[PDB]
């Protein structure tokens, strides 16, 4: 995350950090006992036995349940930035109780409204490139950005509809590399998507992009 600030205890409950081959890797959001929703190129790809999930602690390394992966289901139709969601299922489950809860989801059809407020959180980088990556989790505010304007920066083909955007157009805060697949919620607190891509971070005029969790709905459904 660049440009936030220290999430507190009891934040995000759902949030659960992901290891690849016992470093920092990805985020991702815990569903229910056995689930968590992720970026899909976090796993898409690779072998499932480096992950690593940790919920229940602000720090990456330390603290919290933890648990390894049984299985790995990327959406049918990911591709690259496309249709960037996939759903884990844990070997270990892990219960609501204490600092550890479960996301609730946009609903199938919903769109995240150009100018509305969304916090998106991680133990991703604080500038792009970054020699070391924080212990304890990050959040930072920002502003649905319309797709249209998202178009406009990236390519009308480079945003899809289940893709939405956020960011300040002078740049300066944005979720950036290891914060992939970490939730971002609306004002209302729920789970809107998932940190998904953009060029570069925090730039002005080109924004982050997510995976929009009220577009793929379905597959979470299926799954979940």
């Amino acid at each position: 995350i660049v440009g936030g600030t220290s999430a507190s205890a009891g934040d995000f409950p759902f949030i659960v950090s992901i290891s690849r081959n016992g470093g920092p890797w990805c985020g991702g959001s815990l569903l229910n006992a056995n689930t968590v929703l992720t970026a899909a190129h976090c796993v898409s790809g690779y072998a499932q036995s480096g992950f690593q999930i940790r919920a229940g602690s602000l720090s990456r390394t330390s603290g919290g349940i933890t648990s390894s992966l049984s299985s790995v289901r990327v959406h049918p139709s990911y591709s690259g930035n496309n249709n960037d969601l996939a759903i884990l299922k844990l070997s270990t489950s892990i219960p609501s109780g204490g600092n550890i809860g479960y996301a609730r989801l946009a609903a199938s059809g919903s769109d995240p409204v150009a100018g509305s407020s969304a916090t998106v959180a991680g133990w991703g980088a604080t500038s792009e490139g970054g020699s070391s990556t924080p212990v304890n989790l990050l959040k930072v505010t920002v502003p649905i950005v319309s797709r249209a304007t998202c178009r406009a920066q990236y390519g009308t083909s480079a945003i899809t509809n289940q893709m939405f955007c956020a960011g300040v157009s002078s740049g300066g805060k944005d979720s950036c590399q290891g914060d992939s697949g970490g939730p971002i919620v609306d004002s209302s607190n729920t789970l809107i998507g998932a940190v998904s891509w953009g060029n570069g971070c925090a730039r002005p005029n080109y924004s982050g992009v997510y995976a929009s969790v009220g577009a793929l709905r379905s597959f979470i459904d299926t799954y979940a």
